[PDB]
């Protein structure tokens, strides 16, 4: 007999995300190794190294091992606990009721001690049920950490490429600006220009030059995040992170059925497991409303004289059946039961919150990614127009048919447009990461 | 007697906030349902729904129940703990003292077991005092969560309106810029224009177009945050969140006496409660320096033969008065007492820190709100001048009395001014939230 | 005898930071009171007030005392625990074995009760070894908090000066802009200007005016962070924070040998101590594979009649030697051992992660600081050219040889350049803080014979 509530997984409705029945997405398959679709061998090597080197991941494997070991101890409580012991009780004094003389008093015991709770109401079955569930929670915590780590690492590689891309855009615009500064000097020196043109050109050149070490600095913080995520020291990175293009995915994104997301996400499973364990804990406490039946035992040797221990004349056995019940202390048992009920309500609510946070993450990731595609189309147009404008403004300044401010302003806009477009490409890549993170991709799924 | 210190709430001086004798503020009343002053029924519905749906709030209620359950168990220790038992000791072997033959031996007991610590030094009174205080702390944690949740939600609604406001500003500027692009093409096509004007107009149009999906993306993240704060899935959100104006409060802000803030804030009460509990815990530990006086009992039946249990010939009673005192183990008792004293100093320091954090939050909220009002006055002036400038620049460009860059730049400034003004209005709304959060507004007892 | 693994500090290689062999840095000495290099008495007073008033620091000191007190209780388990008792047993009923009559029964005891676990396999020595290490971890947590707090406070002072600097730049640019607005009005009113010029001038003035209360607002948030970090209420600040220059260090930075950073960082020591404690806990669990030997005792008086307690005829004593061993419960003991092994692997990995996070912080702080110096050189050039451009554009606008946009744009760029430069100066100062934070500056490593 196993008292208290029988846990049932909640009847959690599947995710509905309408925005996913469109062209950017392929619901017909899900790609578990979602980062491989970027077709970037360097990224793939980063991820592989991270799975064997990351120290947080190592901690989580260890915690999983700890939880199994806890469970394994609790499972032995289903059986009698048979220990060994050699003891004595030696003294001199009165023996009240028997005599008022001070007599010597000796007793020796050697053998097996047995302690056994008969699990008639399932206190122990429930403890094991809880511990098994906490083991499964720990496995899910590990899987979630893997999902989180892969996403963080892929994202950081993106940021690194972004900084590299933007540095290259900044240096390229710096050269255009150097050419222009040089033209303002030439015109001024030939008597058909102005110091005012050279000054403004210098100021703009220095502004653009100032962005370079900023961008390099962000690249270096990203390289350094990557090294830690790999379990590697900053100066000991194995993998060559020299500049390459920001990866892209041109096929529609294999996102599977978004209805499956709540079943795929390990954080959801972890919190469901904790709910199951907490529900079993109600059982544990509920069992204390009923009597506790135990059976102690001794098998070995008992004697008044040490010499006899081990011999036939000292053979002994004893059996200690016991039934106890809280009786007038039932109020206390009820208080602990209320406590366990409260903890299980906490766990339920906490599970529900994770479900909601997960649906929120996915809804954001999909809404973002679609908008980021739209935005990019406009930014690409801005860049094209800007490049063309600055080209023409350069020709006109050179020829004497437009003021320097026209060229200055067109150059500012070209840089500003090309930079924003790159940032937006990085955003798109990061949005891909957020989608897969939110779907629970990357643990074996 | 009740040993150890008698807790007294610290004499914490009232908050002094001088900036509040200004006319932005009404110290003559405080409005508990502070969000209702925005006169936004949609906001009011959100708040009411969140109080019944939010899952973090559910967790906190459950933790409150857990703490009451702990307290209820402790309270029973003021009374004797009277449990029930049926036991036996059955076996064969020597009986030291009595005989060296291996004899059969039986003993049966059935009745009530009684255990009572008498509480002469108040160890138990103090345990209960601590537990009651931790219950009040848990109630205050819940109330603080209510304050935090309401503030987060109101703030998020503000962000949502902000994104919607800014989208509308971006679309309105997009129309002006579309008209301009069209004018540059027209003038070019009519032989009094230039390709360079069309290109720059295209670039600027695309830039403005690009901002729209960004702002929509932010609107969607805010919609989704609102749904979770309500305890709802994103696609189930009941409330119509289609655009409306960012709410405003035109009367002076009813902020009450700022010297009441520390009494109103539940976080301060929670930390004060934990301090009270920790002070009682010093009492608990201090009691262990004194003797512990207890009284055990048995009432029921005892017999050498199973047959007799229940009969008057097996009636039994016993009574076990006992006094113990740590004696040579006083060093251990002292170490635990030092430990409890240390924990109480931690709690005191931690209470003081919450006081300081609260005064910091308050002082920031008031400093900010005044500055945000000032800043807005300038931004409103900037917007007006900018719109006028761009209107006139458009007239002049069309007429042939100013270059396109003059119109371009005036259009950029109009958008930049109108968007900054909107952001600043959002800031002002959020400043209102920060004031009320910091004053401890919005909780139920 | 002491059982289970004998802890050894891991053989952690020294930090390698190559970028530190260059001339921004002086590796020949380290300054532990690293903020004093700024030669700012106001900053020095803030830091001193913080060390005596900050409440987080007080919390952490208290937690350190709690952990020592826990350890002191555990230490007494190496010795017999000798308590005292006065008790009685009174009742009426059968005495199984002896009689089936219901007899009256009385008994009185007064004396010393003794309990002693003899630490033959070191279960207790190991518990103490763990507890001592957890105390050292708490000491190191406190020291790390001190490092973090000092850094936070110095950083905040920098942000405060930054806000004050930028306000001053904004007001100064506001004055230039007022002069220009006045010129647009004059030219318009004298028949050779344009309303369009006055309107754009007005818009820009309002933009610049709008920045002032924002910057003042940041100054006030900073003042308030500083007050809490000092343990002070916002309106009760002891130190005068009225505007002064952002401090600067002209000497190359005394950063010592970066290969001594992992030894100096308290967070690294804290994690190493938790590793040591965890390793000792393996010992504790390993001891349960062996027998446990105990010895109980009683010495005092026992009697059937209350009157006799205290007299020679009621003298009593007993001794309770005992040895137990898990026997068929060894699988449970093994499960606990595997558990403790798992926790020690967790702790090792956690120690290693802290090492890596520390190397990452250090490497970022040095990469940043170098880059921030370079960036500043360019921003200074931008400011100079911009100031000059705006002067010339003003001359040309006055002449009737440009539209006002030329002057407007030059003025925007001047403000934008001077503001960016100031932010970048603040960045450099904050990068100094990040270096010292990451090196473990601001606590006293050689205090307490070190260990
Ligand atoms: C008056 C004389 C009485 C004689 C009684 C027999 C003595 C018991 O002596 C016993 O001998 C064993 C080996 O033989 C040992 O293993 C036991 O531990 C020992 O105590
Ligand atoms: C208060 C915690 C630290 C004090 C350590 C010394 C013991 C203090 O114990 C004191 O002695 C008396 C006992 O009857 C009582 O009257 C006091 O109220 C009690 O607290
Ligand atoms: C009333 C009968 C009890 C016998 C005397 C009690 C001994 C109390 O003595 C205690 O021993 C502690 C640790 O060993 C010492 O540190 C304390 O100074 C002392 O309080
Ligand atoms: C683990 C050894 C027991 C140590 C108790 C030592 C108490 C002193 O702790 C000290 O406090 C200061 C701030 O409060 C820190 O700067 C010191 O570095 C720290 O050692
Ligand atoms: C809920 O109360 C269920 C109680 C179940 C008791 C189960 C006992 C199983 C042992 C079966 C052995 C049969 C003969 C073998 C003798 C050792
Ligand atoms: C759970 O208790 C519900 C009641 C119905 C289940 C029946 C199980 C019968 C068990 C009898 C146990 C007595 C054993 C005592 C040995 C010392
Ligand atoms: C100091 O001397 C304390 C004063 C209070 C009396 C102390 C004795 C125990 C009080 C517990 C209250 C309920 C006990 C009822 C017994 C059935
Ligand atoms: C391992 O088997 C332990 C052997 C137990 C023998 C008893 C030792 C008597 C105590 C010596 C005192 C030394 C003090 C050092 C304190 C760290
Ligand atoms: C310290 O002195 C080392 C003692 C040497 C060991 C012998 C003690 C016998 C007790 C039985 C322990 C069995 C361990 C089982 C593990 C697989
Ligand atoms: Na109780
Ligand atoms: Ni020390
Ligand atoms: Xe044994
Ligand atoms: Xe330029
Ligand atoms: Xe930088
Ligand atoms: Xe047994
Ligand atoms: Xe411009
Ligand atoms: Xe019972
Ligand atoms: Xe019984
Ligand atoms: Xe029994
Ligand atoms: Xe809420
Ligand atoms: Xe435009
Ligand atoms: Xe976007
Ligand atoms: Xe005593
Ligand atoms: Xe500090
Ligand atoms: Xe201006
Ligand atoms: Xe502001
Ligand atoms: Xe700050
Ligand atoms: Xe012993």
């Amino acid at each position: 007999c196993t008292v208290g509530p029988d846990y049932r997984t909640p009847d959690t409705a599947a995710a509905k995300i309408d925005a996913t029945a469109s062209k950017p997405y392929d619901r017909s398959r899900f790609e578990s190794l979602w980062w491989k679709q970027f077709d970037d061998p360097t990224l793939n090597q980063l991820v592989e190294q991270s799975l064997s080197g990351n120290r947080d991941l190592r901690v989580a494997f260890a915690r999983l091992r700890a939880a199994r070991a806890l469970r394994d101890d609790v499972a032995n409580d289903r059986f009698p606990v048979v220990t060994s012991r050699a003891s004595a009780d030696i003294g001199k004094g009165q023996q009240p009721g028997v005599t008022e003389d001070r007599v010597n008093s000796e007793r020796y015991d050697l053998g097996l001690d047995s302690a056994w709770e008969l699990d008639l109401f399932g206190r122990i079955r429930r403890q094991l049920e809880s511990s098994d569930a906490l083991s499964e929670a720990a496995e899910a915590d590990l899987q979630q950490l893997q999902v989180s780590l892969i996403a963080e690492l892929v994202d950081a590689y993106g940021q690194l490429r972004g900084a590299q891309l933007r540095e290259k855009i900044a240096l390229s615009n710096l050269e255009n600006q150097k050419e222009s500064r040089q033209l303002t000097e030439q015109l001024r020196d030939a008597g058909v220009g102005a110091e005012l043109d050279v000054l403004r050109a210098d100021a703009r050149l220095a502004a653009t030059a100032a962005s370079v070490p900023q961008l390099q600095a962000e690249a270096e913080r990203a390289r350094h995040r990557i090294a830690t995520l790999l379990g590697q020291r900053p100066e000991e990175l194995t993998v060559d992170l020299s500049p390459r293009d920001l990866p892209a995915i041109t096929k529609a994104l294999p996102i599977g059925d978004p209805g499956e997301l709540l079943r795929r996400r390990p954080d959801i499973r972890a919190a469901e497991r904790r709910l199951a364990a907490s529900t079993a804990d109600v059982g544990v406490a509920t069992a204390d409303l009923f009597p506790r039946v135990s059976l102690s035992g001794f098998l070995g040797f008992t004697a008044g004289r040490g010499s006899q221990i081990g011999s036939s004349a000292a053979r002994a056995w004893s059996v200690g059946p016991s039934i106890s019940w809280a009786a007038f202390d039932l109020g206390s048992v009820r208080a602990r039961l209320r406590g366990a009920k409260a903890d299980a309500d906490a766990a339920l609510a906490s599970y529900e919150q994770q479900v909601l946070l997960a649906l929120e993450e996915s809804a954001n990731a999909f809404s973002d990614y679609g908008k980021r595609q739209e935005r990019l189309v406009s930014l690409v147009r801005q860049s094209e127009a800007s490049r063309a404008a600055a080209q023409q403004a350069a020709i006109r300044y050179r020829e004497g048919t437009t003021d320097f401010l026209v060229l200055l302003d067109a150059e500012r806009e070209q840089l500003s447009a090309e930079d924003a477009q790159a940032q937006a490409e990085v955003e798109l890549y990061r949005g891909i990461v957020a989608i897969y993170r939110s779907l629970g991709g990357g643990w074996q799924p």
